């Protein structure tokens, strides 16, 4: 009886960001991990290493990554690109 789960990363991150987007437009990376942990217990951020979670989404082009200035610590943030998928380029 899994809740949400969503195999697609795009939809999975989109649902988590929109769920905590009430904080202030963007979403704190820490809030996303906790949200996915509760909403998706099968989510194990430990496997992706701690802190390295921000670098994990960085390898995803369809996701914009920015660091907000939260107090003396820098918090990572993610957003779902408004543009749809696009990689045809001149080649393909």
């Amino acid at each position: 009886m899994p809740h949400k789960e969503k195999h697609p990363l795009q939809d999975m991150f989109t649902s988590a960001i929109e769920a905590v987007a009430r904080d202030s437009g963007w979403a704190e990376l820490s809030a996303v991990g906790s949200y996915l942990a509760k909403n998706d217990p099968s989510f194990d951020p430990r496997n992706w290493g701690h802190g390295r979670l921000s670098q994990m989404v960085k390898k995803l082009d369809f996701l914009t990554v920015q660091e907000s200035r939260n107090g003396s610590k820098l918090h990572s943030e993610i957003r779902l690109r408004h543009d749809g998928l696009e990689h045809h380029h001149h080649h393909h």
